[PDB]
C-alpha cells in the first residue's frame, strides 16, 4: 500500500520485544519498505485462502497473542533478506529485489510452513508438536530460501535433487541464524519444536541420525514417502555441510572444518552457478568443488575439506 515508513513495536512468539518497519495509511500495516520492493506480511485468519489480508493494526503496536507470529515472520524475513543481501550479494530471493510476502496464521492447528511457489506460509502448530513456526528464524530462512533455490538451480522437489533442496534450506536456514548471532545452533527448528519437551529439534546437522535421519549415502532412504524422503535424506548433505564447516571424524574419515563463512561461500556458489534442477548427491559434490576451487584455488585446504566431507559420508 501506499503510506508512509513507520517503526512499531511488539512481542514475538517467545516473547521477546523488537521493533518491526511498517508502513502508516490510516491502519498501521507489516509492510516493510526499508527492504527491497518490500515486506509484507499477511493474516490467514485460520483459513487456507492465500494470502489472506494485508496485517492491519491501529496503534502500530503489536503485543497481542495473535500477533506474535506475524511480528517474527516480518522480522525474521527482513534478517534473512539482510543476510542474502550483505553476505551474497543477493537482492531478494529473484535477485532483482522481489516482493517478500508471508501469511501467518495458516489453517488450524497446522505443524508445518512452506513456500507455494509464490510466497511463506506459516501454521500456528498445535500446541504440542509446534507453536507457531514463524518463532524460528532458521524455520523463516528454511522458507525462504526455497524461493531462493526455486529461482537458481530449481532442484525439482523428490529423491536426490529434493533432499539437496532441503538440505539447502537447513543450511541457509542454519547461517542465518548464525549471523542474527541469538542462541545459535546446528540443529533445525529447536525454537518452534515440541514446547513440552527441551533439549530436541526437528532435525539435527551435527548428528542427523539422533531423529533417525541418515548420515552416510549407505543409510539413504529409497522408498516413496515424503517425495523419496526429502526431508530424511536432507541429513546426509547436512551432515556434510556440518563437516566442512565445524571438522570432525565421521565414519572414520577425519575433515578439516573451514568454519561457516566458507561454507556458505561454496554452498551459494553451487547453488547459483553450478547445480541443476535434477542434480544428484554426486553432481552437489562436484559442484561443492568446483565452487571451492573457484572461490580458493584447486590446491585449498577449501577444496581437500569439501571432498573429506563428502567422503565421510559415503558421496562420491
Ligand atoms: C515437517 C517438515 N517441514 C519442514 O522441514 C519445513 C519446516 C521446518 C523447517 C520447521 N517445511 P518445508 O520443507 O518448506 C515443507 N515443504 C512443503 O510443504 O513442500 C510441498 C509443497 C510443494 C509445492 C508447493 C507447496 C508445497
Ligand atoms: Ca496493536
Ligand atoms: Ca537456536
Ligand atoms: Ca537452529
Ligand atoms: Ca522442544
Ligand atoms: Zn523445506
Amino acid at each position: 500500500i501506499t503510506g508512509t515508513s513507520t517503526v512499531g513495536v511488539g512481542r514475538g512468539v517467545l516473547g521477546d520485544q523488537k521493533n518491526i518497519n511498517t508502513t502508516y495509511s490510516t491502519y498501521y500495516y507489516l509492510q516493510d519498505n526499508t527492504r527491497g520492493n518490500g515486506i509484507f506480511t499477511y493474516d490467514a485468519k485460520y483459513r487456507t485462502t492465500l494470502p489472506g489480508s494485508l496485517w492491519a493494526d491501529a496503534d502500530n503496536q503489536f503485543f497481542a497473542s495473535y500477533d506474535a507470529p506475524a511480528v517474527d515472520a516480518h522480522y525474521y524475513a527482513g534478517v534473512t533478506y539482510d543476510y542474502y543481501k550483505n553476505v551474497h550479494n543477493r537482492l531478494s530471493y529473484d535477485g532483482n529485489n522481489a516482493a517478500i510476502r508471508s501469511s501467518v496464521h495458516y489453517s488450524q492447528g497446522y505443524n508445518n510452513a512452506f513456500w507455494n511457489g509464490s510466497q511463506m506460509v506459516y501454521g500456528d502448530g498445535d500446541g504440542q508438536t509446534f507453536i507457531p513456526l514463524s518463532g524460528g528464524i532458521d524455520v523463516v530462512a528454511h522458507e525462504l530460501t526455497h524461493a531462493v533455490t526455486d529461482y537458481t538451480a530449481g532442484l525439482i522437489y523428490q529423491n536426490e535433487s529434493g533432499a539437496i533442496n532441503e538440505a539447502i534450506s537447513d543450511i541457509f536456514g542454519t547461517l542465518v541464524e548464525f549471523y542474527a548471532n541469538k542462541n545459535p545452533d546446528w540443529e533445525i527448528g529447536e525454537d518452534v519444536y515440541t514446547p513440552g519437551i527441551s533439549g530436541d529439534s526437528l532435525r539435527s546437522m551435527s548428528d542427523p541420525a539422533k531423529y533417525g535421519d541418515p548420515d552416510h549415502y549407505s543409510k539413504r532412504y529409497t522408498g516413496t514417502q515424503d517425495n523419496g524422503g526429502v526431508h530424511i535424506n536432507s541429513g546426509i548433505i547436512n551432515k556434510a555441510a556440518y563437516l566442512i564447516s565445524q571438522g570432525g571424524t565421521h565414519y572414520g574419515v577425519s575433515v578439516v572444518g573451514i568454519g561457516r563463512d566458507k561454507l556458505g561461500k561454496i554452498f551459494y556458489r553451487a547453488l547459483t552457478q553450478y547445480l541443476t534442477p535434477t542434480s544428484n548427491f554426486s553432481q552437489l559434490r562436484a559442484a561443492a568443488v568446483q565452487s571451492a576451487t573457484d572461490l580458493y584455488g584447486s590446491t585449498s585446504q577449501e577444496v581437500a575439506s569439501v571432498k573429506q566431507a563428502f567422503d565421510a559420508v559415503g558421496v562420491k
